[PDB]
Parts: C-alpha cells; sequence; structure tokens
C-alpha cells in the first residue's frame, strides 16, 4: 500500500514537534525532533483570516504566545508578530514542508474544517505519500476527502461512543488508522482498552498511540504490553521514546 506508513519498524512522531523540550508547533521543535531520531512530527493546523494554514493547537494564541487572539480572525502578518517561545514565530504549513526532509513523515491534525481545502492543496505539492491527515472532527475529515481521497488518514478518538461508529467511518472516510490516547488505560482500564484496540484492528485498521502524558507509555509497562498492536507512537519526549524502544530491542 503506502510504504511510508506501512513499515515493519515502529514509527515515532514528535508531538506538536517536540513539546516536552521545545516550543510547541514551532519550526525549531520540528528540526529538533528529526535530529533526535523521530521519523516525523505531528502538528496542529488552523486557517488564518487571510486563508493561510498556520500551526497552533488551541483556538487562541494566548497560551503559547505573548499575544492574544483567535488565529481564525487574524491575518498571517498579524500572527507573525507573536513570539511562541525561544524567539520562534507561528509557522505556516508551507514553512514546515520547507524544513522537513522530503521523506520525513508528517501527521497534520486538522483542528479547523475550514483549513481542509488548503491543506489538501499544499499536501499535493509536497509529497503526500509521507503525510497522514487526522482529526477528532469527523466533519473536518469529510471535508478533506472532498479534495483528496488517497492520503493516509487517521481518526482521533476521545469518546467511547465513537468506537462503535468506526466500521462505518472507515468506509465513509477511507480510514487507515484509529488514533487512540494512552489516557484510555486509566479511564476505562487496561484490559478494556486492549480489547477495544484488538477489535478495531480486526476491522483492518492500524493504530496510532498518542498521549498528553508520556509517563503513561512507561508506567505498568503499558506501551510494552501493546507491542504488536500499534504502528505509530506520538511522543512528547522524542529522545526518551527513541531510547526506550531501542532498549527493548525493537527499534
Amino acid at each position: 500500500g503506502n510504504p511510508m506508513w506501512e513499515r515493519d519498524k515502529i514509527i515515532v512522531l514528535g508531538h506538536r514537534g517536540y513539546m516536552a523540550k521545545y516550543p510547541e508547533n514551532s519550526l525549531l521543535s520540528i528540526r529538533k525532533a528529526i535530529e533526535a531520531g523521530a521519523d516525523g512530527v505531528e502538528i496542529d493546523v488552523w486557517l488564518s483570516k487571510d486563508n493561510k494554514v498556520i500551526l497552533m493547537h488551541d483556538e487562541t494564541i494566548d497560551r503559547t504566545s505573548n499575544l492574544k487572539g483567535r488565529q481564525k480572525e487574524m491575518t498571517l502578518e498579524e500572527l507573525k508578530k507573536a513570539n511562541i517561545g525561544m524567539g520562534e514565530r507561528i509557522p505556516t504549513l508551507e514553512e514546515v514542508f520547507e524544513i522537513l526532509p522530503k521523506d520525513a513523515l508528517l501527521n497534520i491534525e486538522i483542528k479547523d474544517r475550514d483549513a481542509a481545502k488548503e491543506v489538501a492543496r499544499i499536501v499535493s505539492e509536497n509529497n503526500p505519500e509521507r503525510v497522514m491527515i487526522s482529526s477528532f472532527d469527523i466533519e473536518a475529515l469529510r471535508e478533506y476527502r472532498k479534495y483528496d481521497d488517497t492520503t493516509i488518514m487517521g481518526l482521533l478518538v476521545d469518546k467511547e461512543e465513537t468506537v462503535p461508529l468506526i466500521p462505518k467511518l472507515k468506509e465513509k472516510l477511507n480510514l487507515w488508522s484509529v488514533n487512540v490516547p494512552m489516557e484510555a488505560i486509566p479511564i476505562i482500564g487496561f484490559e478494556k482498552t486492549y480489547q477495544a484496540i484488538k477489535w478495531v484492528r480486526s476491522l483492518g485498521l492500524k493504530i496510532v498511540l498518542w498521549t498528553e502524558d508520556d509517563k503513561l507509555f512507561y508506567v505498568d509497562e503499558n506501551l510494552k504490553r501493546l507491542l504488536g498492536m500499534f504502528e505509530v507512537v506520538i511522543a512528547n519526549d522524542v529522545e526518551r521514546m527513541v531510547s526506550y524502544l531501542s532498549s527493548l530491542g525493537i527499534r
């Protein structure tokens, strides 16, 4: 199928670039993740007022920058005035593709359904084989599929109630993976999480594991107990995850 995402080796992506150590969703963090041995990065994107795809996790720039505002209401020049940490500026998606190796993997998380059309266009110009589009919002994925029906797609899940919809959503959206939080383990329990992942995999879907707390990879050997049931891990601390997987003898 897609040899960039279907591999025998576990794929490690930096979360928001490398958010344990460098400013989230910054060019600096992305370069540092690659240097630290990640296969690629995950980034969060929105559409600015003047139709530019920019990286930002929250719906406002308040938390990560020295300015205030909703990026959807701000032009790119307004946005480029912020400092998002260490002197970094808010990047555009085009700027990300300029700094990434041409074979590096990029998981674009669409936070804004309005951005899908421009994401699709930019992706098409920048080697789509190494891109995964993901979102929590079914309607953002649906919109993306109007423009690009071949790029690898993952459904992010944050609700148990989404899980029974997965067979139909796989067909509707041509999903490749389901992108599951490690936080499912404390909330619903390890065995129920395991059995849910098993069931999703039986549909022909691959699995991306993510988390807002990297400790959950390591406590109780959670990630080790899921070996063979995931293809991608999105880690906040790239170095720690690369070193861990190598210590297990598997990457």
